[PDB]
């Protein structure tokens, strides 16, 4: 084996070590050609094509540029071939957890159909890294290379997930700074987001962008509190808030657009008609479900986006409920968007109250005429948290700097001393209300249960409320 | 009505309500699970883009063209009842394609079923046809302002040709034949398709290389040519379209039949042939169709995406163990070997009928060198590909019309002398890959002596390693 | 005939003949001749663009927007006479701007020239006259439809809004929107941002811009308190405050880049010390100074980024001491950065206050022990107001949007609507302290002043505080 | 410390402390003041970039290369010393350059001084001993290890070639150093690569040649007894691509007709002004825009500049120069007549370039015409095309190696690579341009101008039927 170059149009030409490439040339890798990175995306942004094999490729790749960057600059911190080598795998391998259609997996359907787990695709990852291993003897390859299994395999597993006093087995706390490349715990700064914001813009068609290259170029290692970690320079702390506020408008324009939400939606109901009749075959022949792929590796392997073209393309009238909705994505027949709204002041909506909020939207009054009236199952009622990634905290209150006069010396800089122009909150939730009954008439009376339930929660007024329920709207004394 | 699209390559985009229509179909929407370029995704990892959005790009560019003409040249009547025709059959000359693109029509369809001819041309007319009398767009085409015998006929034709002098088209009249340039220009190739798939391939195999369509619309204008009235372009672009086709020359050579690429297609292909038996596709009234016979019955082939690969690489029964084993090796990256690369000599060109005798030719070469191993016919693939600027020995910059900024309306040509010395010489070639089903190291030594060999004895050009990896061979030939 | 021309940013663009004809003029090509940034080059090797290439830019989106706008709303009677005098204010609003661009206006005017009161603004009205009546193009104009009287005006007033109920003569009140286009006093948002967000970007090697061919495609035209205005889809409010993100984005990182600013700074200081000897001929053979060439255009027609050479270059004993600037610049020996800061609170700091600040720096007493002592002509105080274009105000409240549902209702869309994660403040202002004297002692000594400076007057603590003045900055209880 | 600076081509890139001290000069910052492509900017409004920002990238492309073939080849023993000697030279190439770049070295300095023989790469050579001189720079490179005996001999040799193994800064096995900045063998260098990139970013003409992906199959290996760089087999077509796009390049933007003529425009004025502009050299000596190039204290301040100098100037003396600048402000540029080729054989000699206007002026169209035109009414510009080596198929004098084995150097010769290629490699156009600018005068020049390519049995103009309808039919070869 040698050294392979491959061509990514992020990234341009780049160089893949043997046992790279060895990894990602096995069924467990290349399963991520056939899942969407975006999901339902693509079907708003016909761009955004790609899938979660690219991706992977290119954060492999960063975190090796983030790696020899550091070691080419400080040669003191002892970083060995063999660390290069485990941060590049951890980089690629962190996507491999993902189910079809990525985030709606996770985020919608397992919750949904196995409410008693707590699945993350993180958790898969490492399940799917450790199912790659063993089912293509990699270990004896990874010694050939200079890697010791027991403990690389570790630290590995460690990067992506984090721990399986310095709470880190895979390696000491003289190598901090690995863990922050990958998967950073500690404020969300890491390659896997350089890598998709540079990719899903190209694909989306949209700007914005962050230069992690120049980044890189500044980016030290200093001791903070006894811990070896990655600081940034002092005046790439705007940059960095920059950087949030670009991952918060992908997030409100393209990853939470209304459509692509609802779609997921869509699909994921579909998925739970389909759960019982669909089988894959696992580990001895032993037959699972959608919802029970992730016990089994072998049976995961096999779980991809195709099932949602296995439902669309079934004959088993078992499965007609399930592919009945499926067509009605195809001809667009989506439920339709009536709304959002947000919470106001200290009020937060809790997972376990979600269940309730369709209920609530019909049990709305408004005062108004309506010709037909409508049920909680007419409602789908979509709940998103937007944040910084650290919930209600400001993750650049996290990142260490250092200024120009004393590279060793780590810093803090609080928002009061960067501007004004910052956001005084990090965290808050949107609410989109669509209707399932897509004719005017229940559309119209959808709108005015819509705002009246705004109203009745002391929630925002939604933008086109004077338009849409202009009958309603005046009675709330706050919005006029 | 409108409906806005942002597309990577083109931006924001509008799209008619007739066009949306047609586009929220099971026909239509079937394009998104089919990649562009096939079994280049395997080779180029940006290429994850598939039909459907290369679709919408060709149906807006022939817009554009045909709404820039209107506006500069009010005499040519062009109605908005032309427009449309013009971007649906722009939007549909794709619909036709099946599982990889080319390489169904390429490969698997003309070894499948050798007696029928079919292009992905015909596909489409049938697919348009189909998606038209399933979804009732006829009613929605008169409500625009169509005429569906007229138009539909029109349609059809811009993207096959005549359904059949001098005039041979029924949808239009001698006075509009400039339309039928625009989409599928069987004159000289220059059209709408390839202005979208230079751009978007580009952007997404990660090449800086295109063609400024943008440029050349601004320069296009009709005049009468031979008593029919057609696009000419303005002198000074002579140089650029000879460019365009160089880049589309380029682009073949270095993507489209990369040597791996192909191979991939090649072993996908033979996947199916081997599956083709065991699969079975629901069409019209209950009645299964096989892969290869799909194309009889449009509803079928609706159901006939790049979802059949992994059908068949996620199969258990036992009668796909032999395609199915297949399509792992693929996934493994135990691909047939590359052998080498050669070209015909001066008068020969190699006919299709031959392609059948090659593999035996190359077994049958003697090479004068001791070999451990000796290799078979079945052993070997030969791969020829022609390669030309769309007019097999033609140019086709000698039937582009062009006019000159002092009389606008007064059509010349322009012949290669006139441009430029550093042009080609000759128009159309022959390459010919060889590889090698046997992966193991000796059987590959002994491949590359056959190779070599066959190549002398039969007098094409000296393969570039050839020194290398014959270097017993190469010295009795004195030519090389 | 239209003139093509390519143009990085936005392709091949048609230029109508008049626009031409005013393009092929001294006072125009003049813009070819000042840097876009200024000294800005001198830290952005990229950002060698001019003057001219983006008034191209900006006409030409002139033209798109209210192209679209009359496609759309054909009831709104835009006739090509409007189109062809929104371009020309278009290309014509930077006209008026001096050697190095703001430089020229914000930093060498108001202090060559106090009593007067100038803007680049004026300057483009006063040349556009003088360009039109020197080139004879009033006659032109009749030619192709328009109407000098009104519609000179009618320019003029774009450009520079009233030249003083409906306050404009150049239009109707019907008209209203058409003010909105080219320099929008009413909220900023106009297509003079639109096309420097993307050239500068594209020279400055910064992927950020505002997507404005989106936006273009939501405008619309809707009665505003009985005046027609401009109005966007609720939906892109998202993309306006983005917008203006971006603005201030481009200003921290590139406009008001610390040493582009001090490098305009030493310019100017070097061009009030060549005042006295450089003459420049203007109407009637008669000679003007650099700061009051303002006042014959025929002399400011001659005024460029050449006069930097001019002196550069000179060998007259009285211009050494500003030849001997500019040659600091080329060694790189610039005028060295202390330190940033802002003010705490509500304190603002009045224009008038600026001469003090280096005398209050010289004044503040650091409990440490220097060396060197500093005095206020070592200093140099740069106040910089960073705002959204509105002072204090969000210039989204002086938005109108419309909705999906009633086209034609305009509507306001308030902060506490989009998210919280917005802006509180919409103004604040920066502090850049420089040092004169360079050498080392003296720049540690510049350092102990500033700082002390900083907390005598509770300004907020520097980024690099406890590094550059360590013993200082304890003292300090607020910052810790 | 290293300096990091931001280039829209490249990104942020570092530059060594050395490298920052020369680039700190007069002498070097002259380049910001010097247009890439002179009056292409009058033609393309994007090609504002100017010398400067382009050695930048020149630089740091030497250094990717020479870093990545000491990455990939120890035993080449490149040192750091290498590297930045190098990268000198890389950011120095162009210091040469002279107003509006090829119109002062390609047509002015050949007019203004013709017994002369003068380039810029001699001026760039001659420059860098005036930079290292005038700001002390020897100390500062013996300081980061260089030695400047054989260091500034090395660089100056990258920049010009030899001042047998025929160099003096470096031995035999560092020849492969020679091929990076400056390639005297087949031009594939790193000038190119930054330029193609630059120009087309500029332009708005999505069209270039990858140099990372090149640099990555790019390897040192034996080749008589010379050690040469290698190109990978498999990037064959890619290096005819990349000279098939230089030719792209030069036909739509370097080469354009309007742009041409800007240039030659200029170049008129600034002969006129020859006499009465003056420039300070050293010791207070005066010199003249032609004369500058004998002192480079002179030279230093010798840019674009000049070109405003004139136009801002009120002196009666400059009257005729400065009125020539202002008809290019209001576009009133001399007229483009057409362009034609030489058929087969036949050549055109620089001697032979005086005598062209008078034949075209010679030629007895059978039309009637209202004006009569002279010699000095026609300007005929004379355009050698080629892949960089005249007649020659530079690709022939490349070396590759294959995979299976690297260290083995090979040919590949064009029919090995495809019969799609061209049959040759240099050609010449021919355009005529007319100074009466009148409608009239117009319609007469190409008459004369068509007549001319027929009485020469050159090529038929494009445009030919169309502006000469009545001269094309009598030569039977066309039609
Ligand atoms: N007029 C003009 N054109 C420019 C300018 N900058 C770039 N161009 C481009 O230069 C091209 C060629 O210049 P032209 O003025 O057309 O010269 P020409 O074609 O010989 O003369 P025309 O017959 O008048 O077109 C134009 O097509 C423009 O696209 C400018 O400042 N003014
Ligand atoms: C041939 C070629 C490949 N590529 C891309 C496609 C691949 O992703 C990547 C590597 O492709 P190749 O350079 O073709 O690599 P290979 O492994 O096929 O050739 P060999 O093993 O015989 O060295 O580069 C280009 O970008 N341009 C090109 O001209
Ligand atoms: C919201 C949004 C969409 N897009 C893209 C994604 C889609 O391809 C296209 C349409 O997006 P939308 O404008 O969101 O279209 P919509 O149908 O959701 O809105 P409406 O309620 O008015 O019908 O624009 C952007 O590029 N930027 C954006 O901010
Ligand atoms: C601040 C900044 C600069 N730049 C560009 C401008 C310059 O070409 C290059 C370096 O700019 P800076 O990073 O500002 O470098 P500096 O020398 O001004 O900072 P310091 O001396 O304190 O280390 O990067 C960016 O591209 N993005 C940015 O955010
Ligand atoms: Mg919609
Ligand atoms: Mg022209
Ligand atoms: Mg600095």
């Amino acid at each position: 084996d040698t050294m392979k170059v491959i061509n990514d149009p992020i990234h341009g030409h780049i160089e893949l070590h043997p046992l790279l490439v060895r990894i990602i040339d096995t069924p467990q890798f290349q399963r991520l050609r056939y899942i969407k990175q975006l999901g339902g995306g693509y079907y708003v942004f016909p761009g955004a094509s790609h899938n979660r094999f690219e991706h992977s490729l290119g954060v492999g790749y960063l975190a090796g540029c983030l790696v020899h960057a550091l070691g080419e600059k400080q040669p003191e911190l002892q970083i060995s071939e063999r660390d290069v080598l485990c941060v590049q795998i951890a980089g690629l391998c962190r996507n491999l957890g993902h189910g079809p259609f990525s985030h709606m997996f996770d985020g919608r359907f397992i919750p949904l159909a196995r409410p008693e787990v707590k699945w993350t695709h993180e958790q898969g990852s490492v399940m799917m890294f450790e199912h790659l291993i063993n089912s293509n003897g990699i270990k004896p390859v990874m010694e050939q290379y200079g890697l010791i299994p027991e403990e690389d395999i570790c630290f590995i597993k460690e990067q992506i997930v984090g721990p399986l006093l310095w709470p880190y087995k895979g390696r000491p706390e003289n190598k901090s700074f690995l863990y922050e490349i990958v998967s950073n715990k500690r404020n969300g700064i890491d390659v896997d987001k350089w890598d998709y914001f540079a990719r899903d813009c190209h694909h989306l068609g949209i700007q914005n962008n962050f230069d992690y290259k120049r980044f890189i170029k500044f980016a030290r290692v200093c001791e903070v509190d006894n811990e070896l970690r990655i600081c940034a320079r002092d005046k790439e702390v705007g940059n960095l808030y920059d950087m949030f506020h670009t991952r918060n408008s992908l997030h409100r324009r393209a990853y939470q657009h209304k459509v692509g939400n609802i779609i997921d939606t869509m699909i994921t109901d579909a998925f739970l008609k389909a759960d019982d009749y669909i089988e894959i075959t696992g580990a001895g022949g032993k037959k699972y479900r959608i919802s029970t792929a992730i016990d089994d590796m072998e049976a995961y392997t096999k779980l991809t986006d195709n099932i949602f073209l296995e439902i669309l393309y079934s004959t088993d009238p078992k499965l007609k409920d399930a592919r009945e909705i499926l067509k009605q994505i195809e001809y667009r027949n989506l439920f339709k968007y009536v709304g959002e709204t947000q919470p106001t002041g200290q009020i937060k909506i809790k997972r376990e109250d979600y269940e309730s909020l369709p209920k609530e939207v019909a049990s709305a009054k408004p005062k108004v005429l309506l010709d037909v009236k409508l049920k909680a199952e007419d409602f789908i009622v979509d709940v998103i948290n937007m944040d910084y990634g650290m919930q209600e905290k400001n993750p650049i209150d996290h990142v260490s700097f250092y200024c120009k006069t004393a590279p060793n010396r780590a810093i803090r800089i609080t928002k009061n001393q960067v501007s004004q122009l910052l956001p005084e909150k990090f965290a808050e939730q949107l609410i989109r209300v669509y209707c399932k009954k897509v004719d005017r008439k229940s559309l119209y009376a959808a709108r005015q249960y819509f705002v009246q339930w705004c109203a009745d929660r002391n929630f925002t007024k939604p933008q086109d409320g004077d338009v849409i329920a202009p009958l309603i709207t005046p009675q709330k004394k706050e919005w006029n």
